[PDB]
């Protein structure tokens, strides 16, 4: 039967070669993972969390990783898999290196060359990965375009899921029930998915630009939402609006979003209007 792949790594066994970026949970480095007793040198990304932690707190992280990072059994092509973890005065997470970066930077850098087929396919892929997370009862809590990574321009993967349940704030991506009462469910992830789609359709525009984070809940209560992106027909915008209903049970399911976006992906020029398709 299918085994649980996550590995506990020694401080040796992997090396950090260059800083890649970040300033949110920690610092990401590109490096090599040399599994002891083997002859492979695997290129990996290493996230070293900024908080300190203790040997007792590290055991709680280990207990959470055993419940969490293990019950992602078959794997999904659109979900990043945690290859290893090393807890020793710092918390370090090891995944396969993705040289092409995040989808947020990609859509900003290629604004003038992105077609409707690519945009709709990324929506399909993100929903497939999120549906897989829902099947394994894992709430992401931080779905955003910065947390979607580019394997190839035709293949994206979700990363950084459950990085809050591991031990113990993106207001403009959060559902109203998350802002007000810190309630997080697969349906609050659907809201964040809708904001992520908006990010892609606006080529990486900042949601609610120039509006303070303290004002978002009162704007959502008033009924205001993110505007219809220029390339979006009413069809795609309606899906986004459904993701942002106050009633979490009235929002789409990731399983329904796979079907809607896959239908739109079959005839993309009908749903997105881009100068150059
Ligand atoms: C462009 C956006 C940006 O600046 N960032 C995105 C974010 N980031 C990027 C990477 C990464 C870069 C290159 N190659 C791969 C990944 C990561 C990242 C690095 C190392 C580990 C890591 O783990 C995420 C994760 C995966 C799976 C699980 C968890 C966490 C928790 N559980 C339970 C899992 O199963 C991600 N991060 C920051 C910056 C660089």
């Amino acid at each position: 039967p299918n085994q649980a792949l996550l590995r506990i790594l020694k401080e040796t066994e992997f090396k950090k070669i260059k800083v890649l970026g970040s300033g949110a949970f920690g610092t990401v480095y590109k490096g090599l993972w040399i599994p002891e007793g083997e002859k492979v040198k695997i290129p990996v990304a290493i996230k070293e969390l900024r908080e300190a932690t203790s040997p007792k707190a590290n055991k709680e992280i280990l207990d959470e990783a055993y419940v969490m990072a293990s019950v992602d059994n078959p794997g999904n092509p659109h979900v990043c898999r945690l290859l290893g973890i090393c807890l020793t005065s710092t918390v370090q997470l090891i995944t396969q290196l993705m040289p092409f970066g995040c989808l947020l930077d990609y859509v900003r850098e290629h604004k003038d060359n992105i077609g409707s087929q690519y945009l709709l396919n990324w929506c399909v892929q993100i929903a497939k990965g999120m549906n897989y997370l829902e099947d394994r009862r894992l709430v992401h809590r931080d779905l955003a375009a910065r947390n979607v990574l580019v394997k190839t321009p035709q293949h994206v993967k979700i990363t950084d899921f459950g990085l809050a349940k591991l031990l113990g704030v993106p207001i403009k991506w959060m559902a109203l029930e998350s802002i007000l009462h810190r309630i997080y469910t697969h349906q609050s992830d659907v809201w964040s998915y809708g904001v992520t789609v908006w990010e892609l359709m606006t080529f990486g525009s900042k949601p609610y630009d120039g509006i303070p984070a303290s004002e978002i809940s009162s704007i959502l209560e008033k009924g205001e939402r993110l505007p219809q992106p220029p390339i979006c027909t009413i069809d795609v915008y309606m899906i986004m609006r459904k993701c942002w209903m106050i009633d979490a049970d009235s929002r789409p399911k990731f399983r329904e979003l796979i079907i809607e976006f896959s239908k739109m992906a079959r005839d993309p020029q009908r749903y997105l209007v881009i100068q150059g398709d």
